[PDB]
């Protein structure tokens, strides 16, 4: 019994969201190693790598999930969506052959293959599914999703010999053939499903915006009971001030904001570019690793423009923020690899509106007193301390923060690393959730049929036999959900803005002719789609 | 047991990722994105931070004068101080191997605030050489870990060549030129990963969590 | 129902292994002999032979079963391993047709196929396994396993008719037909398993090193309580000495050494080489026939030099010692048969680092007194007998020794000869452990499929449809073991050393590029890794 | 019922090692405080410390449970220590005059 599942059903509890998609199995090489040695001029960094026959499904992103109205429903109706399980299912796998002759390739059925599927509940091999990289289902039903390779980097002793950084290999190093382990052999007719259930100590992500800026909750009109100190006069007057509750920078507050980086987002102009935006290494010009999304702030935030309320706000984005990058959808011949050190136009930049917590901000302590009077010319040497702009403004032991919200291309989890201690490890800095225990990597691969032996006398294998599998991938996750309490207010509350397409047209839909007739142009949004819509009281 | 991977490059070399960094911002506004591929381990972005760091030198200072105390929160500009010695969780000596031919002997690189254990004397007779005084110690066991470490040692926070940061890009307010490249001490994070030190086959077993309101990851001394 | 089986399991009792790989059967010729006459000349001698149309599988080696990390933990962890049992399971059996055409050859699945495979519970066949004939599973999964064709050798009357030794074959020859034997028809979608249980009376072969020198073992502080003849002075004295504690040479002792045969290791530098290291033979110099590794002795020694502990040892290599030839892992046109008589490079030595019993030895009884006086100057001849430097020292009936240790590469069983009386028969000079009833040989051939019959018109029958069968082969072994009971002492004991590969590289990895990017080699270490871990106390 | 213990014992679950050492109580003066002052030229910094007759049993080691062998063996077939219990035991005193 094969049944294409498909379709979403929301409940007041929970998210059951289904698709079934048509997928193939290239035949992938045999353990291949990659190593490409790094350069201190450049930034490369030696990688020992491996390439694995087997090839794995990536499922992980919410797009892959929520059907852009399923997505918009999501928010419209609910709040805190947390992802409940997640059941995938190969089924009606049929295994084609390719024969090549100089007649041509004619595809035939072989009613002898098989693929060979099995899923580490182990966790015993490197676990390489939430690093967002792109092996994913196209947007578009009837785009064959063609299973990524599966491969792992792995290190040995790493020595700057001279220029250039090499990887010896001398230690460290690990080959997963993952041919020994315990594995489903299938073939036409077989079903393989795998159930899994996310950890219920999943936190709840809030898919609505902080109604009030963190420094402003209070009565305007009484006066604080607190006096803060100003400042020192008169030789030790130590004046001091009592704020009114209107002052809403002025007013000392129980909580911080979370951390922040202060990073400049387009205030530099200037045409040259940071070879990496946040890298914490300890060569002064030798090497470096990045740390791009270090904290939770706006990657880009919209920062309205005066100029009348201009009608295109000036998006700016933070160095060291992300952008997803929009994948071809059934685009042909526009690979366009002839662009090269992957220069990306347009990408989808998860705009916030600064609806934020608090609102985007640059200077630990910013003041203009002149000097401190403590280190004041300078400490013990020529150089002038703790100055006033501190960048990286520190989380402190009171502190309050939101994570970045739920992109519409946001990846569900990740792996916390399996490490001693771990510091608010379930809320990633580039995704949805952390997981001690994700969903396993599912590997697959064509059960390899080998060439006719020959009679001991040339001693070359013959190479496989030229096949591939299609099979069609039912993929269903469940998302525990809890309907939005709405504010008891008395005004309507302005929606989320409703996605825009830089064509124009309505996103999320197949445009007739841009400059074709061939196929239809799958259209999404200019921006990234932001889970947020609607206030609520902080 | 000692992690395995890198904690920067743990990903599939094989595809690219599909998120854009932005590089830089070019032509007067166009913030060229770069899209990363699998293999580029440094310039991933990645869901978790190393744990904090001190970037302290180690051997990097060659000078003759020595450190009065390696690291020490006070407020005396020069009236007083007192350590915080490990002041992270850090291979206070790592093994650094030289590149001369595979060097037979490593240079091994002891972090300021780094901390060695004395070998006691073991049934040493009219050895005890008190004469030598303020307790300097000859070859003491140094803990040296062999750079197996969850993410190599590192120390700049943000190192980069942009030029000026064109905020705060000459100076400040002042004639202090802020925001300078280098920031000792990377902070904690809230993603963030790291290990404590392994245990030394001399390592203290246990200590009392001081009696106090509130600790933070106390349990790892 | 057919799964995919690999892995191994640990357990405080019994190690469970198990892998699985793709096999062929090749279309193997009919009964065939193939009869070599001997000649006196060189070392040949005549074999009768006999070539059968069925192949078998040969699982017979520790590398098979034994990952290398697998036998890493196998060492850290446990003493004393011992074979508990063997299972093999032929599944996915798929039987493709080779077409030769003008076109080219074109494979395609036969669903009409079969293959006939059968085991030996009764030995009734002459029984090949564990002679060290290489047909093994290639060490890299994903290098296909094309199982050995199956011959053995039978003798006639053997007759020296001229310089060259014929066989005539008047008497003992043997013809088998396998085909005349219960087997069973297997054909696509068949799962054959044939389970196996060694004895339990096999020995447990210790996976540690002893302590101890055999002849120190006492206590140095106090002087013996016997005194030996040292020899006889003034005539008749015959004078006494009472050896102190400390004395090690010069204590008696209870228990003997194992025999030894005191070969040359690389004390010979003489460009001359052995016809045969050892050998009992009758012929002056008409024939022989080796007994190569006669005794339990280290086929080669470590005796580290003394240049300043020189960092490579001179590695001694006993005549008649044994070393395993590196196979050729998944490399394309390096055959090199050009490379006759089998003269074979670097292969693997099995070197002992020379913490035997007792140390390398080889004079019996080594003296300098001068003349014996019995049969002093010489016996009832000119023969001048009884010298002192006596081969092959012999075994006593005191006597105590340890057999060879586990290499990697050791051979796990073999079939003590089905004979009258025999002599610690469980321990195979060459190999892990002798077995009465081995493991049986599972005979495979394809079900033949003959061509078009003719009416009778040229009375040759067409050839077999060309075609050949892939399948998996399950192999499956347990072995008991015990942990290591560590020696009760306060020092840290210094682990056997970590494997050593001659490029340097870490063992048993895939290396990028030796000289090629096209595929990667996987490096075996550059001596056998012994199973020897570990001290302990004899 | 006096028992030297000693040696350790390793299990699947759980490490247990016993050392057994004749120990020594000097006579250790009456309280005693000792007021070391401090001086900002130096790093020295005040004191007021304390001295007492009691002497008290600092067993805070692994080097002390775990023999070098029976430290190697936790690492070679273990992983993930932690420790469990912490038996003291004085027995067999003598007080010589």
């Amino acid at each position: 019994k094969a049944q294409w599942i498909g379709g979403t059903s929301f409940s007041d509890s929970v998210v059951i969201t289904s698709h079934t998609r048509t997928s193939m199995l290239a035949d992938r090489g045999g353990y291949v190693p990659v190593y490409k040695q790094g350069s201190h001029v450049d930034s490369s960094q030696p990688v020992m790598g491996m390439k694995t026959p087997y090839s794995y499904i990536d499922v992980n992103a919410l797009s892959a999930h929520f059907t852009p109205r399923d997505f918009q429903q999501l928010l419209d109706e609910y709040d805190e969506i947390k992802p409940k399980s997640l059941t995938i299912a190969i089924s009606a796998i049929v295994i084609k052959d390719v024969a090549t002759n100089q007649t041509g390739t004619t595809v035939s059925d072989s009613a002898s293959g098989g693929i060979t599927v099995f899923a580490d509940d182990s966790y015993d091999y490197p676990y390489v599914l939430g690093h967002n990289q792109d092996t994913l289902p196209g947007h578009l039903p009837g785009e064959n999703y063609v299973l990524p390779q599966y491969g792992y980097i792995t290190r040995g002793r790493e020595i700057d010999q001279q220029n250039s950084i090499v990887a010896i290999s001398d230690h460290k190093t690990e080959l997963f053939f993952l041919e020994h382990h315990d594995a489903e052999c299938l073939g036409t007719g077989d079903h393989w499903s795998h159930h899994y259930e996310f950890p219920d100590d999943l936190p709840w992500r809030k898919l609505s915006t902080p109604n009030q800026t963190l420094y402003a909750r209070h009565n305007p009109i009484p006066s604080s009971r607190l006096a803060i100190m100003t400042g020192v006069d008169n030789d030790g007057t130590a004046i001091w001030k009592r704020p009114e509750g209107m002052d809403v920078g002025r007013l000392p507050l129980n909580y911080v904001p979370g951390p922040a980086l202060m990073m400049p987002t387009d205030t530099q102009i200037r045409n040259t570019t940071f070879r990496d935006p946040v890298a914490i290494g300890n060569p002064a010009t030798s090497d470096r690793y990045s740390v791009a999304p270090l904290v939770h702030q706006p990657w880009s935030v919209r920062t309205e423009e005066w100029l009348a309320n201009k009608t295109d706000y000036a998006v700016h984005n933070y160095l060291g923020g992300v952008a997803y990058t929009r994948r071809k959808h059934e685009e042909s011949y526009d690979k366009h690899e002839e662009d090269r050190d992957g220069r990306v136009t347009n990408p989808s930049r998860v705009v916030q509106i600064d609806g934020d917590l608090a609102a985007p901000h640059v200077g630990h302590t910013f003041f203009v007193p002149g000097h401190t009077r403590v280190t004041s010319g300078g400490t013990d040497t020529v150089y002038s301390p703790k100055l006033y702009q501190e960048p990286v403004f520190p989380l402190f032991p009171g502190a309050v923060w939101n994570p970045n919200p739920l992109s519409y291309d946001c990846q569900i989890w990740t792996k916390i690393p399996n490490t001693e201690c771990h510091f608010f490890a379930q809320y990633p800095l580039l995704g949805g959730w952390g997981v001690l225990t994700p969903p396993p990597m599912i590997f697959v691969k064509l059960r390899s049929q080998p060439g006719p032996p020959s009679p001991g006398a040339h001693t070359v294998p013959q190479s496989n036999l030229n096949q591939y599998a299609i099979f069609h991938l039912h993929y269903s996750m469940q998302f525990l959900v809890k309907r939005r309490k709405r504010s008891r207010r008395h005004n309507p509350e302005k929606p989320a803005p409703f996605p825009t397409t830089d064509s124009g047209r309505m996103p999320f839909t197949l445009a007739n002719s841009l400059k074709d007739p061939n196929t239809p142009v799958y259209e999404v949004p200019s921006d990234q789609w932001i889970a947020r819509n609607y206030s609520h009281l902080l």
